[PDB]
């Protein structure tokens, strides 16, 4: 395994925004209950899960774990850069994998959930 992502870096600048509340109480509480949202709750631990080849292949790791410890820590600058990490989760898991795979039909699932959440977001 590497190293899990950083979930505090003393030297970002960080802010504090209505947008970004609303990301970690509303969208991340929200998505993680989903009956899906179980594999996305943490890093990919590559040794217990047997999948050797994972960060062979998966360069940008991101799970809603790390997420949520981002949103918790006040680590992000504002919402799009929270959204990009959402958008990485889901695009790892469609590298990773192949259409029609369960834990595909998983994040696809997710994924159009997070875009209603998003859809419209406070001023
Ligand atoms: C062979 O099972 C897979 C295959 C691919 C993927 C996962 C799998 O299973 C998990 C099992 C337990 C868990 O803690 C996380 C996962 C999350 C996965 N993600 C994100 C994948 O892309």
């Amino acid at each position: 395994n590497p190293p899990p992502p950083e979930t505090s870096n003393p030297n970002k600048p960080k802010r504090q925004t209505n947008q970004l509340q609303y990301l970690l109480r509303v969208v991340l509480k929200t998505l993680w209950k989903h009956q899906f949202a179980w594999p996305f709750q943490q890093p990919v631990d590559a040794v217990k899960l047997n999948l050797p080849d994972y960060y062979k292949i998966i360069k940008t790791p991101m799970d809603m774990g790390t997420i949520k410890k981002r949103l918790e820590n006040n680590y992000y600058w504002n919402a799009q850069e929270c959204i990009q990490d959402f958008n990485t989760m889901f695009t790892n898991c469609y590298i990773y994998n192949k259409p029609g795979d369960d834990i595909v039909l998983m994040a696809e699932a997710l994924e159009k959930l997070f875009l209603q959440k998003i859809n419209e977001l406070p001023t």
